């Protein structure tokens, strides 16, 4: 129909509302997430700790996996979000280390 | 100090505390979202809509992007978010055809 083609059309855009709607969501969520990370590799780089730190990324993986079962969300996809999160931060220590270390030298 | 290093495990863990709770907020809200791409994904596979539409990527990516430069957020960043976001839609709504089609035959 044309009744029926307005009407998919006017479904699509109603679901696109709510992705975009949860897509800013996430990025304040996450500005909120990246403020606390750069507060741990500011700290970490005043008493040399290091960027990787394995047995934190272990627990936060296990973590996330087991609470994404319990929420019926896919764990390892919840694991490859959280890793690509993790690459970002890895690479945040390191910059404000080498920052710090300008400084110091 | 050995007061000086259990203040800062102590600040370290409470950072992570945020963090941790940051995550799972994300995984939920992120659920949400699958659920809703799913909803897309099916109705693109019923009337023959394709997996990627260049236009609705594009106004996401420029959008998402502007609401993060007014977040002091760092737009290239969202921009890898959304897109490795969309990489799974994509994905999931080429999987949602291939079953609608193994049905029909």
């Amino acid at each position: 129909g044309s009744m029926m083609q307005e009407k998919i059309l006017s479904e699509l855009a109603y679901l696109r509302q709510s992705i975009d709607n949860f897509d800013i969501t996430l990025i304040h969520i996450l500005a909120e997430r990246f403020r606390c990370t750069q507060a741990i590799g500011r700290l970490k780089a005043r008493y040399n700790l290091p960027a990787v730190d394995p047995l934190r990324e272990q627990y936060q993986i296990k973590r996330l996996r087991k609470l994404a079962i319990d929420t019926h969300f896919d764990p390892d996809f919840a694991e490859k979000f959280l890793k690509f999160i993790i690459k970002e931060v890895v690479h945040q220590h390191e910059v404000i280390a080498e920052k710090q270390k300008i400084k110091k030298e």
